[PDB]
């Protein structure tokens, strides 16, 4: 029996749901409480009758704050996870630093009064739009103990991740002109290992800005991604593989099964 | 240009030898000689037209003699360092000790009539198996100048260490029974404070007595990180920052860029 399942057998109702099974609060880390990163806000559930979530941080952009990515806060962690939407230090850090930032986020975590008990804190994930998505592949890239990474539209200078050893979703936009997925978000697919469980999945018709307002198609995927690989959640796998025949898609690769 | 670089532009080659670019000479330091250790062995590179060379401090651990240790020394050293591998005052001397004696065969250096022109005692380092590594933890929170400190499957009944401000490479054995990487070495790592440049390595299949013979990953690594930490020396940064790709290692994390 797989101890980190979390909630019902899913569906595409409850994949798609604004809100999952499990109610969520909230709690806000100050800039000055933030160490090594610019604060954020801790969402997750507040039923602890099934035991402890796995831990998600989101990074957002360039000159971006955590408005641009809060919708994903309490979607995700409505599923049954800790979800820390983070602002940086400043808005104009570049991609390391922004993977440095995640992971300081996620250590924040196993110390945070009101998150500590709730984390399974051996089980963190990143995820981060643009240049916050080159932060979570970093991150990845820093750290073989994470469970998943997706970044969404992400931008890096760094092309190559043959470093990771992170199962990674990377969501590419197709008509993006920003992080065109020409030569970020499929370039950093291809150096991804062979042998990695990965996935790519580009949304049709959308511009590099898809993933800052709500997106089923982008929070679908993502929660059965963060579901598979975060919590092991085998129920999570029949919407991943085969590839989903979805018109919001244009293109998908995943090494199933995984 | 930085004034500590020592030694030809490395390889994964150069950081794998046996025996590196620099010859070495060893001299010993009985027990009756050793103020507030058990004695030891100095090894030093002979090529003094670099200037001199920073210092390492090596601890064995519970009821272990120097030689459990001893490849490290001239292995280490071959690379541009003054190694001492030590013996305690008694076998049964607990971690806290073999911190105070790894700090006291540090200080000894300067006193030695081999070595003392041949350092910079401003930048040293420590290092211990097992008891020794929690000895190297304990001289590291009690000295904040010192510039490394490498525990290698360190044993300690303290877990938090975030008083640490000195650069640590956490090297942990994946299948240890004696200093189990979850409860020892990995509580170590996450303990220490989220701002320092720190690193976890995790050794793939590897029993707790993996560093008490030869072991290339375990010296390679332990290489890079005296190199990058105790000479602050840049060309080695490339080795341990994102996760190297190595078979022998199960995990790795480490907070880059450094």
């Amino acid at each position: 029996e797989n101890p980190y399942e979390r909630g019902p057998d899913p569906t595409e109702s409850s994949i798609e749901a604004v809100r999952g099974p499990f109610a969520v609060a909230q709690t806000t880390v100050s800039r000055l409480q933030a160490d090594g990163f610019g604060g954020g806000t801790i969402y997750y559930p507040t039923d602890t009758s099934q035991g402890t979530f796995g831990a998600v941080a989101i990074s957002p952009g360039f000159t971006a704050g955590q408005e641009s990515i809060a919708w994903l806060g309490p979607r995700i962690a409505s599923q049954g996870f800790v979800v820390i939407t983070i602002d940086t230090i400043t808005r104009l850090d570049q991609p390391d630093s922004r993977g440095r930032q995640l992971q300081a986020a996620l250590d924040h975590l196993r110390t945070n009064s009101v998150v500590r008990n709730r984390i399974d804190p051996n089980r963190m994930a990143v995820m981060g739009h643009s240049m916050g998505g080159g932060g979570a592949l970093s991150a990845a890239a820093n750290n073989t103990s994470l469970e998943a990474a997706i970044p969404l539209q992400g931008w890096h200078t760094r092309k190559n991740w043959s470093s990771v050893r992170t199962p990674t979703l990377v969501v590419g936009a197709q008509l993006d002109t920003i992080a065109p997925v020409s030569s970020h978000s499929e370039a950093f697919y291809n150096s991804l290992p062979s042998d990695l469980d990965k996935a790519y999945m580009e949304l049709r018709g959308a511009s590099h800005f898809v993933s800052n307002t709500p997106d089923t198609t982008t929070a679908k995927y993502s929660i059965a991604w963060l579901k598979r690989f975060v919590d092991n959640d085998l129920r999570y796998e029949q919407f991943l593989c085969p590839a989903p025949d979805d018109f919001a898609i244009s293109e998908y690769r995943a090494t199933c099964p995984f």
